[PDB]
């Protein structure tokens, strides 16, 4: 596998989003891996609907501002059949009438693949390989909401209960080591004015910190 990935620096990446008051980081999570993939798959970077997800996919499992799953948004795009762009359905940040239109639609799955659970390994294989993919972390901290700098470590992260959707674009290292002192690169959705530019370098192989590779998922395209 490379010693660091950076898909930012590729174009699969839009600017770092805000989420506002509402619940839904997953949407976010969501969008962005969509994003990357169609980017991927026709060379277009088109801003994604995180309404149309909040809006409209309860009937698979999510709750809109109420919290939601990655996997059950890509499940919504398929069932669905389209997602419509940002530009197209707007953020508003609260739980709105499904207005979900195949006229706009600018992205589609037809599923996702999971990334084996647990597995930092196999997480650094999906990012080499496919390009950003939506996990969940433990985000839960004070230490998180201040973050600025460094390799972000928390002694009290957890690796199995986890409460917020991220997007891990890459992986690097510090130093000349590409064997130590690891990390994710991680966008945030809560504006780049949080965090570094809007992300987040988490420690990586130092088993599995803050539980990134517990429930990371990429759509398929
Ligand atoms: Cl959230
Ligand atoms: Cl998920």
């Amino acid at each position: 596998l490379p010693k660091s990935v950076d898909w930012r620096k590729k174009g699969y990446v839009t600017p770092v989003k805000n989420q506002k008051q509402c619940g839904s980081a997953w949407a976010f999570s969501a969008t962005g891996a969509l994003e990357g993939q169609m980017f991927r798959k026709t060379g277009k970077l088109v801003s994604l609907s995180e309404q149309n997800l909040v809006d409209c996919s309860r009937p698979q499992g999510n709750q809109g501002c109420n919290g939601g799953f990655m996997a059950r948004a890509f499940q919504y795009v398929k069932e669905n059949g389209g997602l419509d762009s940002e530009e197209s359905y707007p953020y508003v940040a609260v739980d709105e009438i499904c207005k979900y239109r195949p006229e706009n639609s600018v992205a589609q799955d037809t599923g996702f693949t999971v990334v084996a659970p647990g597995k930092e390994k196999a997480l650094m294989k999906a990012v080499a390989t496919v390009g950003p993919i939506s996990v969940a972390m433990d985000a839960g901290h004070s230490s998180f909401q201040f973050y600025k700098s460094g390799i972000y470590f928390e002694p009290d992260c957890s690796s199995k209960n986890l409460d917020h959707g991220v997007l891990v674009v890459g992986y690097g290292f510090e130093g000349a080591n590409s064997q130590n002192s690891k990390y994710w690169l991680v966008k945030n959705s809560w504006g780049p004015e949080w965090g570094s530019n809007g992300y987040v370098k988490i420690a990586k192989d130092k088993n599995n910190h803050c539980g990134i590779a517990t429930a990371a998922s990429y759509p398929n395209v």
